[PDB]
């Protein structure tokens, strides 16, 4: 009758899972897994509370609802955009974890991935395809939990003091599922003493947020930063601004204008006004800066991110960083004047020091010169080619590679073994155009094996190389080490080596864009304050 | 009894000349002709006054005294500083001017070529060997004149305001000559109307001035840059820095016994001896290389407004100007005063003598843009790698100096309605006494373009004297019509193409951009960040 290796028992009750098709066999799945109070009602805003105990049997046998969200509708069907929205009704009951492991369970300890998805801090969902566990768990023999957490208004709302919106929930729900996998991964067959948290964009924004905070540093033992950084200039929020966002949103959508009264007033608004009013909230109109993102309140990070990562002893910490080979060209499409999937997005000077404004909000005027200084080529100043591919790399550089380059020289510098890699192949499958190069976040399916799937149309080669990656990743999860042949080198400060990612064997090269890294990370800051 | 050649009426008077032999036949020089009165004694710091006419025949037959100024001293005996030194008895009885001209004396009337020299306004003489005219009217039939301007406190030390030292009277003296060449150089065959400025440095920026003064605009009809600009950052000073700079020097020889009456200030300044004011001169300064104690004043007489904003303002159309640099302008200054920098060693610096030499060549800015400077200079995959190092300091240094501030305004003319073109000299001389870490330094284009090699006392190789003889043409080429050509061609320089041509043995190789990266760093970004 029922399959013993599908029934477990964690602490608050049973569960029973779901036997999974792979290409290299089958993978035990345990999908809607509860690991929070459904923040309803009166726990809106309040952080996570842990899921009490239940009689009977949970049934986790499919995905469980996607946290409430906004929908990308710029192109409506495209593949490239529906592929990151929800595939699963939208609800405030979303708190929930998966946990796919090798058939039959394992019964020696496992090493086990943590998945924090990315979307801007106000979107994403753990139920997308692209990141389904089964082909990592089979092929690399790990077991691999990943968890939603409130995005948006609903994780992030924060007015600073008060206890009815402290801030950074969405956070705490990270942070409770990674509690909840030190508690039970074992029954799994996973070894809590070997947890290595990977994330892409905002979700490596997260994992680095939880290595700056000791209440979460306990909880994990490797880190993997994909095109994401605690760091980045979209990441984090101050405590004046935020509680500014927050009175906006309550005034957006008929709320006064008293803490205690404008959250309670918020509380009855139903989650998709909430949703419906988020965007028309921040100071300029621009491409990224997302309204509501974690907020530095001295709690969950007692300073600013740049702050902890200088200050900070890295000794005994393993990391993964790198980027894609274009981190700029997928946002420009969502504004900046003169960009289109559907045109060669041939742009003009005019339109470029629009999109620099665009990609480079919250920045002064002299700020923005200096950048169009350093991103012009003043032998064709007026090139459009040219000026298209400088404004990828103006939003690339600020937002993504100068970012992740901070936080590897600082941590390299400070103690970790840092591993860096580029990601430079272009999907076969891919359905943006080329001028987009490898755009921002098209090296996922690759980790997870997507490749694999016989149902898709990769080439046999896509397939070798998407299990080298799987390999690499694993690799570094059991042992802090991606390599196992040409060698990849550690990450440093002064040879800054990394490692390119795709068909063919791994070139070595040195500098995450170091002469412009430099403009972001050395000179820019100083520029600001003075 | 007399040569008839060597003999020439002026409005004040008679000249006697000498007959000069020649690698290539006889020219007629008329060497140490007065223009203006001796600025002596009361009349130092005043603007010079014309030469009161004479009876008799005067000879010019020599070159006369060196304006009084301060003698380098760094490589006692080395050719590489003592051939700018003053090769004639200091006096301040030195405003004085030289005409080369054919022998036999042209009939029809032929362009002329007026040299100004430079020194950093403090230091020059048209009497260097350098200098010599000989070979130019020799080999391409121009007239050239050459003339002898106040350095110093004594050409520049301004009162802004006073009339007994209202500044600028170097310029003054300056253009006093250009107005005897207008008056007179028609005795000695030459068109006054076809006149030529060119000069190089300091001489380079004096020559841009002109190009801003209306009152000398109508004395000449093209312009030579060579290595200088009146923009540069060196060129210039304000009223309120000049008065301070004078007051220091006159505080600093007792003077007065603090400012007070102006007129009381610099006739006490006056009975100093010429020698005390030079051995005072440098302390003046807030140090570094490069700032140079009396300059050019802004005041809105001689410079109505700051040179670039005159530049900026300009409709330069019917003007030709000829522009450029040598191939490393900045190694030459590293060696008076950048730590670690000799010409005796390699100059292979560390980062933190990088990091010092930036305050001592970009003088006079804030930390955030010496800060910028590093960022911009440093290249992040070899921070401290000494021989880039070294390399990249001349490049701050020449680009800061010279280079940027030519390519602003070679853009500007050209954008502005003149026919501009640009070079870069890129040919180390085989006779060069400096070492081979500098490369083509700062002046040394200037031996070629005066002809030099073809003296045959000097040991110059013969593919260098036949450039020397290309180069002589280009710029007589210019000073005749206004363009250096007549295979392979010379284009014109432009704001967007920005075409240039490099100097050397090969044939001409046109390319584009005067470092456009870094000095749109100078000149686009770093003025906004100077203002905020
Ligand atoms: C290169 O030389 C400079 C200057 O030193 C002079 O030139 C040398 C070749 C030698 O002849 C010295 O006797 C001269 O004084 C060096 O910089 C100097 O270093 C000394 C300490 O040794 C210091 O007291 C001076 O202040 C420095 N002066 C300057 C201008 O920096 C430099 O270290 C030498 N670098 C080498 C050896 O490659
Ligand atoms: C500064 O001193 C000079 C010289 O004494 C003054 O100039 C003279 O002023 C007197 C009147 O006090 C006149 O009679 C003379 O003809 C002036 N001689 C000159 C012009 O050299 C000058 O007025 C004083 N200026 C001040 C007081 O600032
Ligand atoms: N304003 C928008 O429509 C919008 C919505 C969502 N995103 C980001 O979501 C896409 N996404 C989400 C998570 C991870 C990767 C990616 C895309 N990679 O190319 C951008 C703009
Ligand atoms: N003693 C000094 O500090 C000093 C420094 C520089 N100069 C300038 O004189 C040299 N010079 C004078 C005129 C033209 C060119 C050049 C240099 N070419 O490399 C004089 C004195
Ligand atoms: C693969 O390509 C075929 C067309 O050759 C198309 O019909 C099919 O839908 C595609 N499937 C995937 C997985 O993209």
């Amino acid at each position: 009758r029922e399959d013993a290796e599908l029934l477990v028992t964690v602490r608050g009750g049973r569960l029973r899972g779901i036997r999974l098709k792979t290409p290299g066999g089958p993978v035990s799945a345990f999908l809607g897994i509860p690991f929070a109070e459904p923040p309803m009602g009166p726990r809106r805003f309040l952080p996570p509370e842990p899921k009490q105990p239940w009689s009977g049997v949970v049934d986790a046998t499919t995905f469980q609802s996607v946290c409430y969200q906004y929908v990308d509708t710029l192109y409506p069907g495209f593949e490239g955009t529906e592929m990151w929205n929800p595939n699963r009704e939208l609800s405030e009951d979303c708190l929930y974890l998966n946990v796919w492991t090798p058939y039959p369970r394992p019964t020696s300890p496992t090493p086990v991935l943590v998945w924090i998805y990315g979307g801007g801090f106000y979107s994403g969902a753990s139920s997308l395809d692209v990141y389904d566990g089964r082909f990592l768990v089979q092929a690399e023999r790990t077991v691999l939990v990943s968890m939603n957490y409130r995005v948006g208004a609903f994780g992030f709302l924060a007015l600073p003091g008060s206890r009815e919106a402290p801030g950074n929930v969405g956070l705490l729900d990270q942070r409770l599922a990674l509690q909840w996998v030190q508690e039970n991964v074992a029954a799994f067959g996973g070894d809590p003493t070997s947890v290595t948290l990977f994330g892409e964009s905002a979700g490596a924004a997260s994992v680095g947020m939880h290595l700056l905070s000791p209440p979460s540093r306990g909880l994990f033992h490797r880190a993997v930063l994909q095109s994401g950084a605690p760091n980045g200039p979209w990441a984090t929020v101050g405590m004046g601004e935020a509680r500014r966002r927050a009175t906006q949103l309550a005034h957006l959508v008929g709320c006064p204008p008293n803490d205690t009264e404008l959250v309670a007033c918020l509380r009855t608004r139903p989650a998709q006004v909430l949703v419906n009013h988020e965007w028309h909230v921040l100071p300029q109109e621009s491409v990224f800066r997302f309204s509501f993102v974690p907020v530095v309140d001295g709690d969950f990070l007692s300073d600013t991110p740049e702050a902890l990562i200088n200050a900070g002893d890295f000794h005994g910490l393993q990391v993964l960083v790198g980027v894609v080979k274009d981190e700029g060209s997928y946002f420009l499409v969502y504004g900046a004047p003169g960009f289109s999937k559907d045109n060669e997005s041939l742009i003009s000077r005019a339109e470029f020091l629009a999109g620099v404004r665009v990609g480079v909000p919250q920045v002064s005027d002299l700020a923005a010169e200096a950048v169009v200084l350093h991103y012009t080529d003043w032998l064709h100043p007026e090139d459009p080619a040219r000026l298209r591919e400088a404004l990828s790399d103006v939003v690339g550089d600020h937002n993504v590679v100068c970012p992740v380059a901070q936080l590897a020289g600082r941590l390299a510098a400070q103690g970790a073994r840092v591993y860096a890699y580029v990601f430079e192949h272009r999907a076969s499958t891919l359905s943006w155009p080329l001028w987009m190069g490898v755009p921002h976040g098209y090296e996922i399916e690759f980790i997870f094996g997507i490749p694999l799937d016989p149902s898709r149309n990769y080439t046999a080669e896509e397939k070798i190389f998407a299990q080298r990656l799987m390999r690499y990743w694993a690799n570094f999860a059991r042992t802090g080490d991606p390599n196992e042949a040409p060698q990849w080198p550690p990450y440093t400060a002064g040879a800054q080596q990394y490692v390119s990612l795709d068909l063919r064997p791994l070139e070595v090269r040195r500098g995450l864009r170091a002469q412009a890294c430099a403009f972001w990370n050395r000179f820019l800051p100083k520029l600001l304050s003075a």
